[PDB]
């Protein structure tokens, strides 16, 4: 019920991204931000983002071996949405003191507030690591930020321009693509989810990529 | 250089959980919030508290595999400080404004704000046993319940059934790890042996309201629940 798209990748088949902006239909309603196991999809991503806000959440709050989760079930209006991933579940991770208003095996619809897409390129002797140092500019802020992304690991014996974006998946991640050294190859750096909803949006809109640095460090 | 201790375990050698609350020493400052590597202590808490009070971390922000990462170095002054993990590597994940704050590959000392230690014990399926520790927050008059999975029991002529008696004490802690996680201990277990569970509450919080939580976050009671699976 509120959208936006972050195109890294436009092709034929090409892998959705999902992440959502939850809030609880309860009496102690919980805001969460989760997102979806990653599929395939043929179909426009403006296209999928429209038939995505018809998106209808169903969580369920549980315990796991792996310590708390929460019992994930989806639907969706749309042709596409037949591969969107129905039943899946999520680390119930979440801001402090929101594990109050988190009632125990209550099984509670969630409302969405806003629908993030990513599109990404489908999946499908040894010294020195090649490290991307990707620059980007905090237009809100106006204060620069370098993430660094592990690419390959060289060997040693005795690029130009390429396009990264941060984009809302595992609460942020930034995607970077490679255009030739090889071809079009993507490298996702986790930014963790620990932030506020609100500003997962204010981010990507206000980080702007400058450039790209290549390093390489011996290990 | 400021402590606090949270005894889950008080006995002859027991697992210590070192957690700092760190700030830098450069000219933009990020502040963090790291643990380390789980080790053994023979010595009392109280003690090696104040042998941790002389930790001096030095972190080098690096890329990783497993996206970016902190290269720690510790040391600290005191006999019991030889058993201290003295270089491991952490993931570097922050609250986002700190991102601006980390200068890649520069090797910074970093000052210790606060030191924490918590002690702990060293170390065909129907149903699951699950403990839903409930807490109070005093600073809020909130209530909250974790609830913590034990173990996986079968149940020959089983239903789907709910709350559990034994095989009724336990004492449940909210201890400040893996940047928060709830430390429940099972007195006279099945009523093995007296055993802990671990539930992780995950790293999201202002090192302030790390110390905030634990001072606040009172057990009031432990219900057994069973979930047929
Ligand atoms: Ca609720
Ligand atoms: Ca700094």
């Amino acid at each position: 019920m509120e959208s936006y798209l972050v195109d890294t990748y436009q092709g034929i088949p090409y892998t959705a991204a999902v992440q959502v902006d939850l809030i609880e239909k309860d009496l102690l309603p919980a805001s969460l931000t989760i997102w979806f196991p990653l599929f395939q999809a043929n179909t426009p991503p403006a296209v999928l983002l429209d038939q995505l806000k018809t998106l209808t959440i169903t969580t369920l709050y549980a315990a796991s071996q792996n310590g708390p989760i929460l019992k994930v079930n989806a639907s969706a209006q749309g042709a596409a949405m037949s591969v969107l991933p129905k039943k899946f579940e999520v680390n119930a991770t979440v801001a402090l003191d929101e594990y109050s208003k988190l009632e125990f095996d209550k099984l509670t619809v969630c409302e969405v507030k806003t629908v993030y897409l990513t599109t990404m390129k489908p999946y499908g002797k040894k010294t020195h690591d090649l490290i991307a140092l990707c620059d980007f500019m905090d237009l809100e802020k106006n204060t620069p930020v370098t993430i660094p992304a592990f690419i390959k690991s060289v060997s040693i014996k005795e690029q130009a321009l390429t396009q990264a974006k941060i984009a809302p998946y595992a609460g942020l991640i930034m995607i970077m693509t490679m255009n030739n050294p090889g071809a079009g190859t993507q490298v996702i750096v986790e930014l963790g989810a620990y932030v506020q909803a609100e500003s997962i949006s204010k981010i990507c809109k206000t980080w702007s990529h400058q450039g790209t640095r290549y390093v390489l460090k011996s290990r």
